[PDB]
């Protein structure tokens, strides 16, 4: 219930939003049906539209006119956004040549420059070239701001996820808003576009900026707008905000258009309806520009133009159906569309089947339009899996394609031609970045960047303390003139030991064998030097990474390679070597095939077994330095040190040994030189996060060598690629991966074929951050570089998409 019988005389867009059962005068009102009965009249005023006009210049106040051109209507904070142009002889902001804003010009009272979000649905990112001769005023605040080409939304790509994301810094799995329809089993609850229950805040995790901010005394402007209050109403508010006393006025506010994602959907991303919402959308930017210069705020406030998702072309004839794959199509639940997630209709169904249903849906049609996953072996880069809101069971739907459950629903529900929600680095949903303000850069271009990292700079740009998130903060930096955040470097938890020879190779009964014991103080001085670490110089590159968890390690130097070896999980955390332009590949000889050799430097009872590799008939091993890189033949020896050796079904051995033995030397071929650290990962618990030992769910059968659920590489080279590796005297060029440890390659529809025509695809789609594998290991890489900490901290953040160009 509602008592609608107040009144909102002078309560219009009241921040302070009042409890039920007192009616409401907050943008909010419209969507509870909980306004007062004067809201539309006093509140939403139309009369003589949004513009002045020659003969409206000077006249006496009206207070039913939508906006003023009255004398007085500057102190009152009301004027119509172009009034200044119309009556004072002023130009438009655009039409205004830029200059640099070196220092904040704000008014006096002003604490701190304001800072205004404008954020727009659907906003793909090639629009800004593409569509740059209708929006002048957007294209001028891009080339005098502070732009990316392209930022990086979060999957799934709809709407709220990632507008959440960019106020709370959050992965979804994070912040709860896994998706625009969503189910939670312990609530027994459901969150959908329509309706009511997506106001309860029991959905929302995290803490988003407007409570960051009013938690540390900074007023918010609010920031969700009813879809009928319409946009000229919403800029005069919060121009008409920016007037208020000191005491009263916010810090921060935001825009939000409802377009162009509306039209897109309609017509396509491209549709040649498209133009008309942008000219609108610039429309609406000239008018805040013009509002603020008005105000002489222009030069005082930030403003951030920023997308939450690209556009797609989807039509209706592009579904795939489950009732083609399913025999039991009703007794699932599938939520449809750009990408499925599929759980039991019912709860009570003991003969419901995840692992039946996920087979049937593998590889069966030739040019499949989607693919079957357990969340849990989806792109860990995706981080869409630490959450009970996130079905067990997921489809990554192709790009430009549905799934439905059945054919009806998509006919008894072709009437859209675009949509969105398909993974994250498909290029079609990258949207928009660009600053512009006294704390953002002039005329500066930055690389593309993960919404994730907006939220600390926000926090930054209104001087608050950000809570803890997903960003990695002070790795977007280089967007700003000031206020950055200057990090410092995690400290070292564990340091480690350097163990030499304490063991005789009779005190390990391991079950190994090697044709080894084939045999001079050249060679022999030579060798001792290598396990002192004599060419460490040369596979460590960036240093050793830091520990930063209790835990009992060695490391161990090679010839060819360096090791951080875990004494707990019996195997290194990291193994690194570089891998020259000119080096070359061998075999792996006859004589060595199964060969595998005790290290005398780690104790019998710290080290694995070959006994259990037997054993496990399904668990096979491999090497983290390949043997195929060997610098000589003596070196070679070492690749065959049980301390050298993981975990590896033969199916995933596959997949390693091209990498190793084939994809290595082209990257180093192709970069000129490249340095290697690889590992295993542990998250059995897929959250994304370093397990501990009692989180390990499956070890080699009869032993305690756990097994990894990832593979890591992170593959460093010179970004000035004229320049080797280990010669690099400028910024690093980075692509890593976190390959998932799978014991059959369904994944991949073609691993019958050659490994020349799968493997590289799939690690392709498993492409990581390198601040991915962070979080999975507990490490921290890039410790000793001649970098500054905040390009090296870019460098962490950077993710290597193999899409083609924007
Ligand atoms: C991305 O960034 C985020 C932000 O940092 C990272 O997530 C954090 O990770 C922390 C480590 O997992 C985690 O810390 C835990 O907090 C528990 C208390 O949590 C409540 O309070 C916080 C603070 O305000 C709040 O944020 C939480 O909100 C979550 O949960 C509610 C649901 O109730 C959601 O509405 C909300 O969206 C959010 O959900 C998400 O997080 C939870 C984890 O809490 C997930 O489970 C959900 O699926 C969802 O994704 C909470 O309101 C605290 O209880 C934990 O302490 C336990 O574990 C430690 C281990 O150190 C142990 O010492 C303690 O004894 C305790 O264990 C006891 O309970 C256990 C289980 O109940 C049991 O096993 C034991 O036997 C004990 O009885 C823990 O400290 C932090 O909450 C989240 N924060 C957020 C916002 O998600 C995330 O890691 C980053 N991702 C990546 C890849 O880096
Ligand atoms: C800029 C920004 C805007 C915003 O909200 C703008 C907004 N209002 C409505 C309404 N009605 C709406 N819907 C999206 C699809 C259906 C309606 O979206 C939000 C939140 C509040 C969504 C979390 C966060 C940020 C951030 N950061
Ligand atoms: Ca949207
Ligand atoms: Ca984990
Ligand atoms: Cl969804
Ligand atoms: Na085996
Ligand atoms: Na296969
Ligand atoms: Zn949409």
């Amino acid at each position: 219930w509602t008592a609608t019988s107040g009144s909102c005389k002078g309560r219009c867009f009241e921040l302070q939003e009042v409890g039920p059962p007192d009616c409401r005068c907050d943008n909010l009102c419209k969507s509870y049906s909980s306004c007062c009965h004067d809201f539309d009249e006093l509140c939403l005023k139309t009369a003589r539209g949004w513009e002045c006009t020659k003969d409206r210049c000077g006249e006496v106040r009206n207070e039913e006119n939508a906006c003023h051109c009255s004398e007085d209507c500057l102190s009152r904070g009301d004027c119509c956004t172009n009034y200044q142009v119309v009556c004072k002889g002023e130009s438009h902001w655009v039409d205004d040549d830029c200059e640099e804003i070196k220092v904040p010009e704000c008014p006096a009272g002003f604490v701190r420059p304001p800072l205004i979000i404008f954020s727009v649905d659907g906003f793909r990112a090639s629009y800004m070239k593409k569509g740059s001769k209708v929006m002048p005023n957007i294209e001028k605040l891009r080339s005098c701001g502070t732009h990316a080409p392209y930022m990086r939304p979060v999957y799934p790509t709809k709407t709220f996820p990632n507008l959440y994301t960019l106020a709370t810094g959050l992965y979804p799995e994070s912040h709860g808003i896994v998706g625009n329809s969503m189910y939670d089993p312990v609530f027994d609850a459901s969150f959908h576009l329509r309706g009511r229950e997506k106001f309860n805040h029991r959905w929302w995790g995290g803490q988003p900026l407007w409570i960051t901010a009013t938690k540390q005394g900074v007023r918010a402007g609010t920031f969700f707008w009813s879809v009928s209050i319409p946009h000229e109403r919403r800029i005069l508010t919060i121009l008409q905000w920016l007037s208020l006393p000191d005491n009263e006025r916010p810090s921060v506010y935001a825009f939000y258009s409802e377009q162009p994602d509306f039209s897109g959907h309609k017509y396509g991303p491209f549709g040649p309806e498209m133009t008309n919402p942008l000219r609108e959308i610039d429309k609406t930017v000239g008018q805040l520009m013009d509002g603020l210069k008005q105000l002489r705020l222009h030069r005082c406030v930030n403003v951030i133009f920023v997308g939450d998702h690209g556009m797609e072309d989807v039509t209706c004839d592009r579904t795939e159906f489950l009732s083609n794959y399913l025999t039991n199509v009703d007794d699932i639940t599938l939520v449809p569309g750009t990408l499925g997630r599929i759980r039991a209709k019912s709860i009570n169904n003991s003969k419901y089947d995840p692992k039946t249903i996920i087979a049937a849906l593998t590889c069966k049609k030739p040019d499949q339009h989607f693919k079957p996953y357990m969340k849990q072996h989806l792109p860990k880069r995706l981080h869409y899996a630490n959450n009970r809101r996130i079905e067990d069971i997921h489809l990554l739907v192709d790009r430009r394609w549905h799934v439905a459950r059945k054919p009806l629903d998509v006919y008894k529900k072709c009437f859209f031609q675009g949509d969105h929600g398909f993974d994250n680095k498909v290029n079609s949903m990258q949207t928009v970045f660009v600053g512009y303000g006294p704390t953002f850069k002039y005329r500066t271009k930055v690389p593309p960047f993960e919404n994730i990292e907006l939220y600390n700079v926000m926090c930054d740009l209104l001087g608050l303390k950000p809570a803890p998130n997903n960003g990695t903060h002070g790795s977007l930096n280089h967007l700003l003139r000031t206020n950055t955040f200057r990090p410092t470097m995690p400290d070292e938890v564990s340091r480690p030991n350097y163990p030499g020879i304490m063991y005789l190779q009779s005190e390990f009964d391991l079950g190994c064998t090697c044709d080894d014991k084939v045999e001079n103080k050249l060679e022999e001085l030579n060798k001792r030097l290598h396990t002192k670490g004599s060419t460490k110089e040369r596979h460590l590159l960036y240093g050793r990474p830091a520990v930063l968890y209790r835990t009992s390690y060695d490391i161990l130097y090679h010839t060819d390679f360096e090791s951080g070896y875990s004494e707990i999980f019996l195997m290194p955390l990291w193994t690194s070597y570089t891998i020259s332009k000119q080096a070359e590949v061998s075999s792996i000889p006859e004589h060595l095939t199964n060969c595998v050799r005790p290290d005398v430097r780690v104790s019998p009872g710290f080290s694995q077994n070959c006994l259990a590799y037997k054993n496990d008939k399904q668990m096979s091993y491999g090497f983290l330095f390949p043997p195929y890189l060997s610098s000589s033949p003596e070196a070679k020896y070492d690749a065959f040190l049980v301390t050298n050796m993981v975990p590896m079904y033969p199916a995933f051995k596959r997949v390693w040994a091209y990498f190793q033995r084939v994809l290595v030397k082209k990257y180093a071929s192709e970069r000129n030189g490249v340095n290697v650290i690889s590992g295993p990962i542990f998250d059995y618990n897929y959250d994304g996060l370093r397990d501990t030992e009692d989180e390990i769910k499956q070890y080699v059968e009869g032993s305690s060598i756990p097994v990894p659920t990832h593979y890591y590489s992170i593959i460093t080279s010179c970004l000035d690629f004229t320049q080797p590796a280990d010669k690099c005297d400028g910024p690093l060029s980075v692509s890593s991966f976190i390959l998932p440890h799978r014991p059959d390659n369904d994944e991949s529809c073609n691993s019958s074929e050659d490994e020349s025509k799968w493997v590289e695809e799939l690690m392709k789609m498993h492409t990581a951050r390198v601040r991915d594998i962070e979080h999975l290991t507990g490490l921290d890489f890039y410790r000793k570089t001649s970098r500054s900490y905040s390009e090296i901290l870019t460098l962490k953040t950077y993710l290597h998409t193999y899409e083609s160009e924007i």
